[PDB]
């Protein structure tokens, strides 16, 4: 009956992201992992590429449902029944964007409450972003994403 | 159901301690209020006064159990079952502890996730101990305090 | 005969700018509102809509005069015969760049002080950036920004 | 006019305070440096000791006031008719005490204005404490000081 | 025998980046200073323009190499066979990234190690992009640059 | 040839103490481990006991010597004739001190640098105070300890 959604750009999905919806779905009933179509960000991977490449990412976890989404963050919470936002905090920098954001949304959606998850140690230091720019310059991010998503990435940057 | 525990040193519980009680209790089935019972630093209220106005203070929320505790919190956490340990975050500074408790809160004790929460804006800048020096130097924090606790603080000063 | 100037990109000018230019119209005589071109940053709004927004904004604040510029920041402070430049101080990211701005214009103008003000709780989690990220969700902003500018942010995102 | 107050411990004064009270004085008409008379922690030097020592070191500034206090800060600022209350920023440790400081004076006194200088580089890693431990520690510290602190400072130490 | 490199974009070079390399060089005995091709960034000078301004600028040091690179930051430490990486902090900003590639690296080339320094006050306010951003509206950088490299900054912008 | 101090209190030291001297020992010809004789707050452990776990725990390490100080930092690093001091980062608390420490050791002792090594991920989150606060109220340290300082703790706190 606990509805949390899980909101970013997965760009691609991480297994800091993983280990995210991973924790949230052993504390709540059912987890939307949402990825917004983010234009604003040029994003690698188009929306339909990520939202497939989560859905199988996260397929072992029983209780994950992934979407694509444009909508204003709050409104697809309300039309999605959830009463739970979802971050995941790494460091200080997304901690002060992330308060901001949480006061906006509560601002929005007074019932909605952002919940932040730590990441484990293995993945505190790794971002979307990083995995990009060390693979672009053929480093082996092998270990920072799922089996599928390394191969899509490989490919999208072969061509 | 989720039992999830809320533990610190509340000497005295304030607004901000009753912000994020009140919202953990829309989150999760049973909340346990856990204060802790020999803190480091001689707390201003005794552990039966501040077990007693934090009980008054809570008497409104159904789902929530005020508990005095001595053990270590993971150790609190696993024998009441809870698998949730909640946290307020408000400033950088209590970012980076956070982090580092979590982290070793995950190494004693794998099945209890930590959850941070953000107050409200009111209460953002609050902690008790800025509310006792503020009222030991003769200023007004009535706005910042359970009405019991504002008695009692009054009390406590008087002598 | 104490001039102080507040210098920004005020794009749009949000109730957070109300605030502190407000509060600096009570600590010195005169206060140049000023608007940066700021063509690297490409504002929604072009330099003359920002200015006879901020100008409609403030109107009720008698010592407050809007004007536009492109100068170095420094160098419009002296042609305006300010020593006092006033910077509103939100989070910890601004923090570190505003101490960065300061040192460089303290070598530029040395009797150019740089006073910071602290926002209100309202406004501490708002920034024009974020109410334009809002505002293109269609997710209501009303409470964040001036009649005039909210009407005038409507126009433009309907375009 | 304006009238400001720039309170602390002073224990001792070093170069840092003196140039941000001599930066105050260029903004304000009169400035009251305020001297804590009980702090939290047993300071160095007595508070007579402080007062002369701070009172010598700022003579040369004809619009400074040095006042010694035990109130709250916010009521010390009502009965001096002060509308400006001056603090120092060095790092982001200062910044978010700072902050949380501004919000409850914004409560306490909603007339006082809390306005935040920055320091020299010179003097931006310096503080009384890591002075204090410097010196007990056998190391050169007169480069921070007014000479009459130095001289205080080591006699202290000597015995 | 001790061979380190000090990675960067170095558009253009400026007295904080010479003030790293000579500590470098004083704690090492070969110093590759890497200048990455960075079109990412978009740089202002080409690689072959910053490449030639580092080596006039570093000139008087004689354990000093220039060298332009595209490769990933670990492949080219190892092919240099350099076993530390120089990075210089200035503000928590930049630390929070530092420790993320620092880890980052550490996973590419494990016995790479990072070391880093502190800037001197002179320098610990100053970046390439904030001496560009002066100097694009004609205030005075002359402070902050080689001779060298002002000269060729003042001539790209008068293009 | 080179020289470098590692100064701390050590009480006890952990596996990121020995983390970071690893590093240290792989980078310079010789370091010196340097245990702080008389902390500013009693410690847990004897300055003799510091020193004799210190040595066994790094007794594998051919180029350490582990030596006890009770003077300023500066002046030890000088009369040991080194010129690099070891200090490890932690977090953006670790960092602010840190730079002010340097900023005075550098006026201190100029020819003596500050060099920054980032801990493991794996110990990135300790330090002796949370170790012993862990262990004081019957949590899992072993972990985090050498075998000999696990044995030397346990022995400790059963008295
Ligand atoms: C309060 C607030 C602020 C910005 C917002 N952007 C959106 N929708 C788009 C979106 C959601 C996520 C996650 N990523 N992206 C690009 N909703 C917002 N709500
Ligand atoms: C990981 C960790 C670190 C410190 C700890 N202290 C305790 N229990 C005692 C305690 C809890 C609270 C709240 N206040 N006090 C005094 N449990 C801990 N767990
Ligand atoms: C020391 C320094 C650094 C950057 C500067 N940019 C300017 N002028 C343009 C400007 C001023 C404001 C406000 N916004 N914008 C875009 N003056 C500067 N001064
Ligand atoms: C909002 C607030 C918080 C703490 C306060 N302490 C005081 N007065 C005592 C005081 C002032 C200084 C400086 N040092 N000492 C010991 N006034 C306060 N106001
Ligand atoms: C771990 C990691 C992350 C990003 C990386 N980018 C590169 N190469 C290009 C590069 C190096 C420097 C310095 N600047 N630039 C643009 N190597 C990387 N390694
Ligand atoms: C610049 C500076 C600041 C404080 C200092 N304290 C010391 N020596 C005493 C000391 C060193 C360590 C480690 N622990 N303890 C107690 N040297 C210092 N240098």
């Amino acid at each position: 009956q606990k509805r949390a959604i899980y909101p970013g750009t997965f760009d691609p999905i991480t297994n800091g992201h993983i280990d995210i919806v991973t924790r949230a779905t052993q504390m709540f009933d059912h987890v939307i992992l949402a990825i917004a179509a983010s234009p604003s960000k040029k994003p690698m991977f188009t929306l339909e590429e990520r939202v497939a490449l989560a859905q199988q990412a996260t397929a072992h976890l029983g209780n994950v449902e992934v979407v694509g989404f444009s909508d204003l963050m709050a409104n697809f919470a309300r039309n999605q029944h959830a009463t739970v936002l979802i971050r995941g905090l790494r460091a200080v920098a997304d901690f002060e964007y992330e308060m901001q954001l949480a006061h906006m949304n509560r601002h929005l959606m007074p019932e909605l409450e952002s919940v932040f998850l730590m990441p484990s140690k293995e993945w505190s230091f790794i971002s979307s972003s990083l995995v990009k720019e060390v693979a672009r310059h053929q480093g082996d991010v092998t270990h920072f994403l799922p089996e599928n998503v390394h191969q899509a990435l490989m490919a999208k940057l072969a061509v």
